[PDB]
């Protein structure tokens, strides 16, 4: 009779994290008979939204005190108090920070349980990275997280690579047919630098040789100036711009339905979903090699390219070589290069990981 309890700071309510805490944690309470889970949130509002959660137990600590030395000497005692009513006998926490109140909390409450962190997203590229030596173990979804998590003193036992999930496909979208013109996917937030670096598409796909056209799935602030941009750069006519669409791949199958390549030239991802999704539809990705994710997925040669931050030139020289076909990418057998993804092997392997510590 295991419970397990998965801690942080409050969420949005949307997002990616979001959505992989709530199967992982609904496929626990399905693996052995049902060993239970349940959440605890420290939060400093009740803003969250809470429809992701309608299915799963929670508790939380409220805090607004402005002194953050007193809230989080509140947030430690409610946790502590909340620890000795529910004897978790695992708990996984899914940011940095509570990696130090369930450390903390463990010798209030005098409760004995493991500490697992569960980051999602890069320790550097985020506030409390320091906090993550308190944890036990931990459990890294990429291996630049790993790379973070080694930096700060934790033995490489100690961390097991566990990924996220991606849903099995039964469909695949296609090359294009010969003597159709190359066919390049961007599916997100529009950021012309910053983040995103739309900026560095562009560049790239203008300064390529042979036929191409840009499809992109997204929309944000930097609309109308990624517009000016490919406008400037003579490139406007090969572009077609969908705005924002909830359902991006119903999109890619029914409107586009033969793509060449997914494109990502972030400067930094968390974790890069699209990419995933991307492959599990058979469609080969070029991405700059970015902290962090894409060099866990993309097998150069195979199911798309890396290239080194900055590398404008080698990004450029991929696109060359996927247009003309002097590298060709087999969608047929691209679904098969991220099995370890899947949500079933994934469960597996996350699964072994936590209790393989114990
Ligand atoms: O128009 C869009 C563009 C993005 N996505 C989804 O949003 C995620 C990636 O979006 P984003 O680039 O904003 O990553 P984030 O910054 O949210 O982590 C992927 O799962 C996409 O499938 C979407 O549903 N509709």
């Amino acid at each position: 009779a295991m419970k397990i309890a998965f801690i942080g700071e409050a969420v949005s309510g949307f997002g990616g994290m979001e959505t992989v805490i709530s199967n992982v944690i609904h496929t626990f309470e399905n693996s052995s008979p049902k060993i239970n889970c349940e959440m605890f949130f420290f939060c400093r509002n009740d803003k969250m939204d809470k429809a992701w959660l309608k299915e799963i137990k929670y508790a939380q600590s409220f805090s607004n005190i402005k002194l953050s030395f007193l809230r989080r000497a509140k947030h430690v005692y409610n946790f502590s108090q909340w620890l000795k009513e529910t004897s978790p006998d695992i708990v996984i926490c899914i940011d940095v920070i509570s990696c130090l109140y369930a450390n903390k909390a463990r010798k209030k409450s005098g409760k004995h349980f493991t500490i697992f962190s569960w980051p999602h997203f890069s320790l550097d590229h985020k506030k409390h990275a320091e906090c993550i030596t308190y944890a036990d173990y931990h459990l890294a979804i990429s291996s630049g997280i790993k790379e973070q998590i080694m930096a700060r003193g934790i033995s490489a036992q100690d961390i097991s690579v566990v990924y996220n999930p991606v849903s099995i496909k039964t469909v695949i979208v296609p090359p294009p047919e010969r003597d159709k013109p190359a066919v390049f996917l961007y599916v997100g937030r529009l950021k012309f630098e910053g983040q995103k670096r739309v900026k560095d598409l562009f560049d790239g796909l203008a300064r390529t040789t042979g036929e191409w056209q840009l499809h992109i799935i997204g929309d944000g602030s930097d609309f109308e100036k990624c517009q000016a941009y490919s406008r400037e750069l003579g490139i406007e006519q090969r572009v077609i711009w969908y705005g924002w669409q909830s359902a991006p791949w119903q999109v890619v199958q029914q409107k586009i339905k033969n793509v060449t390549a997914l494109l990502l030239t972030s400067a930094f991802e968390g974790f890069p979903m699209t990419l995933l999704e991307a492959m599990s539809y058979g469609i080969p990705c070029i991405s700059s090699d970015c902290m962090s994710g894409p060099r866990d997925m993309i097998k150069p040669g195979l199911n798309g390219e890396l290239y080194t931050p900055g590398a404008i030139d080698d990004f450029v020289g991929h696109l060359n070589r996927v247009i003309s076909g002097e590298v060709k990418y087999q969608h047929d057998i691209i679904p098969g290069t991220i099995e370890r993804f899947y949500d079933v092997l994934y469960f597996k392997n996350f699964n072994n990981a936590i209790f393989s510590k114990l």
